[PDB]
C-alpha cells in the first residue's frame, strides 16, 4: 500500500454519515506481530470520519466486548443528550447516535470509550478514531495545495498476543507503552510528494506524552484542539498531552531524511525504590527519546507561502462568574481528587447558565501533569503557569504541569449533564472527574 499508513476515511454522502461501527475484538497484525486487540471498525486505530458542518452523523455503536461502553465524541460542542457521558450500552446491545455538526467548527476531533471504571483499559486496547470536520478555509490555496496527512499518536504494550494488563502502578501513573506507534504502525516512512505538508495531529494515548519536533525545521501552527489559530505561529516544539490535537504546516527546506521525534518529556510519573531505609516513591523522570516517523523531502522543495490569516476568533461577552477547581493527588492509593473530592455521578458539581461564560481556574496542586478535559463546552485558553497563552483558539484540553494555574474563559453553550476530568484516563478512572450543569 502506500508509504504512510492512515486509517481508512469514511466521509459523509449528501450531507448524510449513517455507519454502523462494532466494538469488537480483532485479530491483526500490528507492529509486525498478530495481536487481539479491541477495535471500532476493525482497524486500528478505528476510521476517519470525515464530515462538514451542518451535516448530520448517524452512527449506530454495536458493542461486542464482553464489558458496557459506550463513545465520547471528544472536543464536538454536540448536546450531552447525544454525547452522553452517563450512558452504558450493555455487551451485544446497539445504541444510535445522531447529531447535527454546528455550523461554526473546523478541525481534529476523535471518538473514543467514556465509560467510567472502564477507560483506561478499552482505549489502551485499541478503541478509538479520529474525526475530521473540514472547512471552506481547507480551499484557501496555501492549505489546498498541501499534502495533507492525519497522525494518530498512540502507544501501545503487547503480552502474550494481547493489550498488557495494567498494574497498580499503572492506575497511578497512567499505562505508557513500549511500542511508540503512528496510525498503528512502527515509525512509519513518509515520503513527502509536496514541499508542504499540513499534518493533523492527534495524541489518544492513556497517559503518554509526546514533546514533537521535526529535525532541522520549526513547525507552524495553524490549529488547536477545536478550531483553528487567528493566524500561523511558529514553535520550535509542540507538547501534545493526552487528548490534545493540533494541526501543524510543515515546509520542508531542503532535500533529505527528517526524523519526527518525540523529545524527552518528564510528567511526573512515579516508580518505587528500596535502598536500604523503606520503599520509597521516586520520580521516573524524562521519557527516553522517540523516534515517530521518518520524513524524507522531496527533489528540491519550494514550499508555498504560509496563509496571511486563517479564522478570526471570536470575542466573547463579559464572563458571569469566576471558578476555582483544584487538582490533587493521593499516589500510593492511585486516587485523584477535585476540590478534595472524588467522582460522583449523582452529585453536580458545579451548575451554570447557558449562554454565559465563565472563568475556569484550574490549579494543579498534584507533582504529576494533568491533562484537563471539559466536554460539550470548548473554552480559550488565557494563560497557564502565569504566562499569557499565544494564541487564541478553541481548545479542551489544558496540561498543567505541577503547581500551574490555568485561566480558561469558557462559553456555556448546550443545556445538560456532563463531565470535566483529567485526561490520564486512568485518573478519570480512579475518581479526578467532576459533574457540570447546564440550564
Ligand atoms: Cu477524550
Ligand atoms: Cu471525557
Ligand atoms: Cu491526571
Amino acid at each position: 500500500g502506500p508509504s504512510f499508513p492512515e486509517p481508512k476515511v469514511v466521509r459523509s454522502q449528501g450531507g448524510l454519515l449513517s455507519l454502523k461501527l462494532s466494538a469488537t475484538p480483532t485479530p491483526l497484525a500490528i507492529a509486525g506481530q498478530r495481536a487481539t486487540l479491541l477495535t471500532y471498525g476493525g482497524s486500528f486505530p478505528g476510521p476517519t470520519l470525515r464530515v462538514r458542518p451542518r451535516d448530520t452523523v448517524r452512527l449506530t455503536l454495536e458493542n461486542r466486548l464482553p464489558e458496557p461502553t459506550n463513545l465520547h465524541w471528544h472536543g464536538l460542542p454536540i448536546s450531552p443528550k447525544v454525547d452522553d457521558p452517563f450512558l452504558e450500552i450493555p455487551p451485544g446491545e446497539s445504541w444510535t447516535y445522531e447529531f447535527t455538526v454546528p455550523k461554526e467548527l473546523a478541525g481534529t476531533f476523535w471518538y473514543h470509550p467514556h465509560l467510567h471504571g472502564r477507560v483506561a483499559p478499552q482505549l489502551f486496547a485499541g478503541l478509538l478514531g479520529a474525526l475530521v470536520v473540514e472547512s471552506s478555509l481547507d480551499a484557501i490555496p496555501e492549505l489546498r495545495e498541501a499534502e495533507e496527512h492525519l497522525l494518530v499518536l498512540k502507544d501501545l504494550a503487547l503480552q502474550g498476543g494481547r493489550p498488557a494488563p495494567h498494574t497498580p502502578m499503572d492506575w497511578m501513573n497512567g499505562k505508557e507503552g513500549d511500542l511508540v506507534l503512528v496510525n498503528g504502525a512502527l515509525r512509519p516512512t513518509l515520503v513527502a510528494q509536496k514541499a508542504t505538508l499540513r499534518l493533523r495531529l492527534l495524541n489518544a494515548s492513556n497517559a503518554r506524552y509526546y514533546r514533537l519536533a521535526l529535525q532541522d525545521h520549526p513547525l507552524y501552527l495553524i490549529a488547536a484542539d477545536g478550531g483553528f489559530l487567528e493566524e500561523p505561529l511558529e514553535v520550535s516544539e509542540l507538547l501534545l498531552a493526552p487528548g490534545e490535537r493540533a494541526e501543524v504546516l510543515v515546509r520542508l527546506r531542503k532535500e533529505g531524511r527528517f526524523l519526527l521525534q518525540a523529545l524527552p518529556y518528564d510528567r511526573g510519573a512515579m516508580g518505587m525504590m528500596d535502598m536500604g531505609g523503606m520503599a520509597h516513591a521516586m520520580p521516573q523522570g524524562p521519557s527516553r527519546p522517540e523516534t515517530l516517523l521518518y520524513l524524507i523531502a522531496p527533489k528540491n522543495p519550494k514550499p508555498l507561502p504560509l496563509p496571511k490569516a486563517l479564522s478570526p476568533f471570536p470575542t466573547l461577552p463579559a464572563p458571569v462568574v469566576t471558578r476555582r477547581l483544584v487538582l490533587t493527588e493521593d499516589m500510593m492509593a492511585a486516587r485523584f481528587f477535585i476540590n478534595g473530592q472524588v467522582f460522583d455521578h449523582r452529585r453536580v458539581d458545579l451548575k451554570g447558565q447557558a449562554q454565559t461564560v465563565e472563568v475556569w481556574e484550574v490549579e494543579n496542586q498534584g507533582d504529576m501533569d494533568h491533562p484537563f478535559h471539559l466536554h460539550v463546552h470548548p473554552f480559550q485558553v488565557l494563560s497557564v503557569g502565569g504566562r499569557p497563552f499565544p494564541y487564541r483558539a478553541w481548545k479542551d484540553v489544558v496540561n498543567l504541569k505541577a503547581g500551574e494555574v490555568a485561566r480558561l474563559l469558557v462559553p456555556l453553550r448546550e443545556k445538560g449533564r456532563t463531565v470535566f476530568h483529567c485526561h490520564i484516563v486512568e485518573h478519570e478512572d480512579r475518581g479526578m472527574m467532576g459533574v457540570l450543569e447546564v440550564g
